């Protein structure tokens, strides 16, 4: 267990750090994803709730290809914001329900520190 908590001010400077491998041990969901939403990492975590295979998901498109419920104004419309704004940090509930079991969960954004690169934060609700 990596320990670092869901919601943590400075999560993306303690993020920066980690391989593949540590994300993964990781108590919540992760997933980094570039300007255009392409994911870039993808930890166990996330595929443990969502039942995706991380290495299968890793340079799909998260909005187009892999997550079409979150193609809304209500999530995927703030990520394009921020990536234009080049700020993003915004915390809501949400509902996963494409080709799985609805599960409800909690959902932080935040820009990473490096560049054009994007968290996208998961836990159970
Ligand atoms: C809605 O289609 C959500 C799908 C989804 C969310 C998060 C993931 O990691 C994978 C698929």
């Amino acid at each position: 267990m990596e320990h670092v908590a869901f919601g943590s001010e400075d999560i993306e400077n303690t993020l920066a750090k980690m391989d593949d491998g540590q994300l993964d041990g990781l108590a919540f969901g992760a997933i980094q994803l570039d300007g255009d939403g392409n994911i870039l990492q993808y930890n166990a975590a996330e595929g443990d709730i969502t039942g995706r295979d991380p290495k299968q998901v890793i340079g799909k498109n998260f909005f187009k290809d892999v997550a079409p419920c979150t193609d809304s104004p209500e999530f995927y419309g703030k990520f394009k914001e921020g990536v234009a704004s080049g700020n993003l940090n915004t915390m809501f509930e949400y509902t996963f329900d494409y080709q799985m079991t609805p599960t409800k969960v909690k959902v932080h954004m935040k820009k990473a520190l490096s560049g054009d690169s994007y968290w996208v934060f998961v836990k159970r609700v």
